[PDB]
């Protein structure tokens, strides 16, 4: 049942902090200022839209290092400042003209345990609470902020062509 | 017995370093200009406001990054500069006029000792010294900066509401 | 968190293989974990029922001899068969597993857990995974854990 | 820190289960008895050092007790703690700083928060170890008492 | 790693470090059942057994069904005759082992596998590292792993 | 025959993301402006270019506080924004063969060159690829003073 | 003979990197512009400090984050840029009119090795090369970045009294 | 460092309890790892003197067995240290010291190669060169001498 769910994802949603981060927020005085990312993440994001899926970003918080990270990668569909991710989610299927089983999300926090339910590729990473990990059909073995999107790419890779 | 303890809880203050920090010191030419903190913490601070725990913060060390990081927390109740720790919690017993009981510290060093001896809700960081641990009622399964504050946070959430 | 799980834990279920046992046969001179039996009165004292899915079909006279309520040797249709015995939602009961074919039932329950020595896919899905290996007093560790929480 | 309280430490109370061993019994289709060594070493060497020695544990244990009774350790209490504990204290007139406690079980946990040197097993319930100065490297069964008295000695 | 276990026809391990922990007890035999399992289960999954060894374990070995047994030498020479006989390229072969002797063997199979306490020039060069110890049931955990990763 | 790998190496070629870093990459508005390395790995440097052995880098990425940083080390040969293309430049222009040449990767894009090359290295947290094309994997994860401990191998072989 | 090493120790001299550093070097535009270290090293100081023991450091690197760091915390003898440690040892030695006996040296690197062989009091820190941990006479639990130096003060200050 | 100290490696010095054993004793039973006498079959072909120092009667006839005859019982190691020093006419850097004990440190300090077990007190674990990944007596043994054997050419 896990290869039907990687074989019909169109769309791969992200989280950002706990996810593409180790969950640090690097601050000075004008706020968060700097932001930490992974190498081997950047690849599995070039690796997955080589393959067609689009990818998502839903994220709480919002920064200037994060925006010019995520276009630098090519990454589109960017919503920032906002925790409402379901409603947002559903902004993004309704523009799409996507399915939930077609849609994947990778998380971290409670926050996002309710789009996670309805979509048909939810993961967690493995730092991610337990109320995320039981939500979720594949949880990563690397932590945010270890490479655990490149992870989920290498599986993604894998289970479309097998 | 705990259940008890943080049923009386109406406040809790906290150190920074080595409780909202993991200890380190990120300096430029113009000394501490970096302050690194777990978007854990961040969760947890607004839940514990949403409950009704006011957050205080006693702290020698005051930084612009941490003034930045608190105000976007709404924690405005702020005492930075070289006092005594228990100097300050006595304006803070005055000014809300609260009792010991109604009080919680988590704490990381020997200077919070004589605070914690006193308070109703005395909790330390993991790391914090065996000092500060026996002196604790409730230790914390994180380090500083690893998330400890929202483990007290979800703890004081469980523990109110049974 | 940990505390809300164990909360509502009623009925807890178990491996034997790996997890009562470090798999190790002696010879027939082998034995096995006082610290598991003291876990099983512990837990038989709390009112939590004790069941247990094993894949070998072996030892079940130790677990009968400790008073272990459900037993099912040589899974999910099991794991349904208890939960409608007892009347029981998937949130008040709690597996303690280390092999794969455990995963799926630890997926469902609310008290998941998982031995030290067990496969990381096994680890992933626990709420709580031992810092016992297993034949070394897993269940001990577990059932006072309980009582502490 | 750790040497200020290694420095007050006169009485040194231990667990049975968890700390002198890993939990398991041996049957000959009979008992095969499991002592470790070093921890007998460990024993000899904390008296020594004019440390006394006391068990506290739930579980009875027939075989150990009697070697420890051989070895010299005379303050044995069987099958309540912090009751134990208090009349340990008031015999011996000691204050808290003044005793240590090896644990791996969370029946200790009140009275190793009261105690100077409280010590916990590598691999007991994190619940114990973070209410311990010290954690072992070793197991139960494996030489934890005599890595308590390495430790001690060490540190004076 | 799904594909290298995809590809996996022949499984050669040690006995020693391995299937046992290395301990003599003296006319005592230790063995894992939960190896036992693995055993029948990679068995049930069509791959071939095998052992490079350089002893009492042996009866039980064959007992379960495992054929190629070679004790005594210290593994390339015997690994490549084994490629030979059962017409295997490297990408199909895994190995089990936990001592240095293993290595050059290790670094030409498909799916290498080093136990949690083998030297780390050993763990080094495996693909995967057990989580047991060895003589706490490593071979059901490699076992299981393939399984796993395929199905 | 690794002491005799060794022995024939003139050249090392470097990647540097998951090699003298590990794996993190620290951004601001404006970019990748701060760039984590060790100072292990300083040493490193310097070992080997005592030795005789000349240092290249061919790293994907381009940074102002990468080139700084190889800079003040003294490496010389640096290509920042590409890979066997650039491998044979070098070969060239040094006029070498590919068993007096040695590369230290992590990544899957290195596994061209390293198996044309004499003295494959791959770090401990390399994909498994990589590690097993290597003839040489560090203990050290990469950021840990990988560079370190390829200097000290080099040194006793030689 | 631990407590009659310290009884002696009248300054202390320290390492930067992989003592008050985990040795990682934070790159800019310009070179190393941000340095991390440990607040429980500052505490460490200051004990040191109240103690009436003089703080030395000397440390082949240099940057303008170190030099602000050691000057807010009154550190008193600060030598920077420099690899030629028995050189300013002796520097150090001469102005403070003191024996070898009197002087302790936390040191890294194999660069120490000669002076530490010289000093009273000769530390290593945990992740220091056994070259180094070899001519100590104490190890550190603590790595660099970890209050290795608070390590060191608390111990010191255990044994004076 | 550490390829330069196994070169130079003549004399293997070690404890019996807790380095060839978990120190548990079975009672009506020995425990021998027989990786650790691969290990030491393997030590000797090498040209590397096996020694023990030990404060026993079981383990000590497999030992003699297997070709390990300096044998110390009865131990303070320093002095019988100088003695196996003098006695093989070696320096400091010469020798190495397996060690699970706090009484080992000073000797370990010396050697030229000392190791500790996993499972050692970190006071141990401070003084060595090398620590092992097997804890007891898991094949601890074995494991030093395949680093000294790799660690050749």
């Amino acid at each position: 049942a896990l290869r039907d769910r990687v074989k019909k994802l169109k769309l791969l949603i992200m989280d950002i902090d706990g996810v593409l981060t180790d969950g640090k927020l690097y601050y000075t005085e004008h706020g968060e200022t700097i932001k930490v990312f992974n190498v081997l993440d950047g690849i599995g994001i070039k690796l997955l839209q080589k393959m067609g899926i689009t990818l998502a970003v839903i994220s709480g918080r919002d920064s200037a290092p994060l925006i010019t990270r995520l276009k630098e990668l090519g990454v589109e569909e960017i919503y920032t400042g906002s925790y409402k991710k379901l409603e947002i989610y559903e902004k993004i299927k309704e523009k799409y003209s996507l399915k939930d089983e077609e849609i994947g999300f990778i998380g971290d926090d409670v926050v996002d345990i309710e789009v996670m339910k309805k979509v048909g590729f939810p993961v967690a990473v493995r730092n991610a609470v337990e109320e995320v990990r039981k939500v979720a059909v594949y949880i990563t073995q690397r932590n945010g902020g270890e490479g655990a999107l490149r992870e989920v790419a290498e599986l993604i890779h894998f289970l479309k062509n097998d």
